């Protein structure tokens, strides 16, 4: 059955935390585990950071932790670096259920030379392999939390949620259905349809696929669960086969759900956007439905909800 939480205090707050910590005083974390998610054939790793924050920066599913890498700014010499933002992907219990950590998902950015593949760790990304390089006990500077548009709704606990990732656009997803089914939080009883659908390039790079796999055993009937793997699968026109062919193979029961008040969520890299619109707007067409229209129509009442970086 559901996982004990505490404390339960930390369902009181009317309203998320925001900019508790600041860039120029941050809060000082610790490092309690770094773990790849993904296997070889994976074409770059994407980690998993658990850190302990004290209680002292609690968050709300959904939001964001800055990080502040170590060194100098290379733009503002004798400054700090720049706070680079990372969509929590625990719950605001955290992975050990006790409110003492939060934790990220972090993909690892790597430079290869476009023609040889030859490497340079002057052009790697500073945070993302600071932290996946990290181990237990390491000191990390936390900010924030911030940002608001990934919230979950949670005024009706019969809402229904279609949640669209690719990659580490998964991390909030991981949030909200550990407080939909794994966690013990009387005030929060869901009884909706949960739906998630995960982008990534091969079985190799599948991220938490143990943990969403349970919740199809567990929750059968609230909870949907489909996969795109791009470089291993191919669409029905003979591209990749991307998240939003994933989308297309349940074009009718998606537009329905969207139609009876559905929320939907998109988080990850901003290259996904492009092609999903333009599957909606095929799908649209087909169905002799305007998708400006409908996408208006969604935005208008605030279904619609969007993080892309
Ligand atoms: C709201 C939000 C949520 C986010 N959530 C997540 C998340 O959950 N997980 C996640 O992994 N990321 C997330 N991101 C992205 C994250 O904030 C960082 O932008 C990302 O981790 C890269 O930061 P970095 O410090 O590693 O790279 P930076 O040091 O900022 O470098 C940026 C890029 O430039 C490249 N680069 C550097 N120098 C050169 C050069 N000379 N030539 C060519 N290329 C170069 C690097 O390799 C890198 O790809 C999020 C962003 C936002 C805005
Ligand atoms: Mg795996």
């Amino acid at each position: 059955s559901k996982v004990s939480v505490a404390p339960l205090h930390l369902e009181s707050a009317k309203e998320p935390p925001l900019n508790t910590y600041k860039p120029k005083e941050p809060f000082t974390a610790t490092i309690v585990s770094v773990e790849s998610l993904v296997g070889p054939k994976a074409p770059g790793e994407t980690c998993h950071i658990v850190i302990d924050h004290g209680g002292n920066v609690p968050y709300w599913e959904g939001q964001s932790y800055g990080v502040i890498p170590p060194g100098e700014n290379p733009k503002k010499p004798g400054a700090p670096q720049n706070v680079r933002l990372y969509s929590i992907a625990s719950t605001r219990y955290g992975d050990n259920f006790d409110g003492r950590t939060g934790s990220l998902c972090v993909r690892r950015a790597v430079y290869y030379d476009p023609e040889t593949g030859k490497e340079d760790p002057s052009k790697n990304g500073v945070c993302s392999n600071f932290l996946c390089n990290s181990k237990p006990g390491d000191k990390i500077q936390l900010t924030g939390p911030s940002g608001k548009i990934m919230l979950l709704p949670e005024e009706d606990p019969n809402a229904t949620h279609i949640m669209i990732a690719t990659g580490t656009g998964v991390a909030p997803f991981r949030g909200y259905l550990r407080r939909m089914f794994m966690e013990d939080v009387p005030n929060y009883r869901f009884g909706g349809l949960a739906w998630l659908f995960l982008g990534v390039a091969n079985s190799d790079s599948l991220l938490y696929d143990e943990e969403f796999t349970s919740y199809l055993k567990q929750y059968p009937d609230n909870f949907r669960y489909d996969k795109a793997l791009s470089r291993e699968q191919k669409n029905r026109s003979g591209g990749k086969m991307y998240v939003q062919d994933k989308i297309e193979e349940y074009s009718d029961e998606i537009f329905k759900l969207l139609d009876g008040g559905a929320h939907i969520y998109f988080c990850g890299l901003k290259g996904m956007m492009p092609g999903i619109q333009d599957t909606l707007k095929k799908v649209a067409e087909r169905r002799g439905e305007s998708w400006d229209q409908k996408l208006a129509q969604l935005k208008k009442n605030k279904q619609w909800h969007v993080e892309v970086f």
